[PDB]
């Protein structure tokens, strides 16, 4: 539940929240969380 916080809107706010999700997922899986 740490990473589902961002999961008639515009372009950059929705791309902003999807790469906020990508940053919060590279928060974890850059240290073995994808193979744990």
């Amino acid at each position: 539940k740490s990473c589902h916080l961002e999961e008639e809107v515009s372009f950059e706010e929705k791309e902003m929240e999807k790469q906020r999700l990508l940053y919060q997922q590279s928060r974890l899986h850059t240290r073995g969380a994808a193979e744990m």
